[PDB]
């Protein structure tokens, strides 16, 4: 198991543009094309991120390349934040893929009401920055994916995915 496993069970894999949780156009394997309503915005961010014609249809290697791309800004993404760099340089490499697929899901800055639960993940405080995680919008939205990542945190294996 890995990032990539991890977010592509998270996230599923659709190859024609769909609405998302919060009904916002993607594709692919969670990748957010737009939040406006307008599916034809939405075709011309598709567009542009393949760099041909697609009629808002997509193949599979398309669909990974955009994948990889967008795992590696995550990434790049929080080693640039401030505050989440040196929570994410104490973890171990499992929960470092859980603090990732937030911020995949998320986006940086919607990680900021995550102040206080990246404290205790900092201060490796696994039980409690669970339970501090949960009482979230996030969690109330998306509970069984939010409990699979929690679970990751809080024990620091796999086993929510296996
Ligand atoms: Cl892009
Ligand atoms: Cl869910």
């Amino acid at each position: 198991m890995n990032i990539f496993e991890m977010l592509r069970i998270d996230e599923g894999l659709r190859l024609k543009i769909y609405k998302d949780t919060e009904g916002y156009y993607t594709i692919g394997i969670g990748h957010l094309l737009t939040k406006s309503p307008s599916l034809n915005a939405a075709k011309s961010e598709l567009d542009k991120a393949i760099g041909r014609n697609t009629n808002g249809v997509i193949t599979k290697d398309e669909a990974e390349k955009l994948f990889n791309q967008d795992v590696d800004a995550a990434v790049r993404g929080i080693l640039r934040n401030a505050k989440l760099k040196p929570v994410y340089d104490s973890l171990d490499a499992v929960r470092r893929a859980a603090l990732i697929n937030m911020v995949f899901q998320m986006g940086e800055t919607g990680m900021a009401g995550f102040t206080n639960s990246l404290r205790m993940l900092q201060q490796k405080r696994w039980d409690e920055a669970a339970v501090n995680l949960a009482k979230s919008r996030w969690y109330n939205q998306t509970p069984n994916r939010a409990k699979r990542v929690i679970t990751t945190f809080r024990t620091g294996t796999w086993d929510a995915y296996k």
